[PDB]
């Protein structure tokens, strides 16, 4: 945690995308998380929001792989980069029981192994 105290504005973007009760983000609040971590460290985004992947409930996974896959599908960092951070998690993930989070962790995992 310590090596992201420092990382104050990426934890309120993360904790911004990952609240609501929808799994999915709106086409908005997308393009502003995109547009947010343009301006703010990527990499520390990615990494927190790795983080909300455990611990948390159903629904906040499900948007904070959203958020994983919107942020894979821009040029913020090059999508092997994404695919070295994330692997890890997304394996565990989609070696889960069936189900959305599960799901979904496999198809982003999936397209970012098939990018590169």
């Amino acid at each position: 945690a310590m090596t992201l105290s420092d990382c104050q504005q990426e934890l309120s973007l993360v904790q911004t995308v990952t609240r609501g009760s929808r799994a999915f983000l709106s086409r908005e609040e997308a393009q502003h998380f995109v547009k947010e971590c343009g301006l703010l460290n990527c990499e520390a985004v990615l990494e927190l929001l790795i983080c909300h992947l455990g611990g948390t409930s159903e629904c906040v996974q499900m948007r904070a792989l959203g958020a994983v896959a919107s942020l894979g599908c821009t040029d913020l960092l090059p999508q092997e980069h994404i695919l070295l951070l994330t692997r890890p998690r997304l394996q565990e993930l989609s070696a889960g029981s069936p189900g959305p989070v599960t799901n979904k962790a496999t198809k982003i995992l999936r397209h970012f192994e098939a990018s590169c």
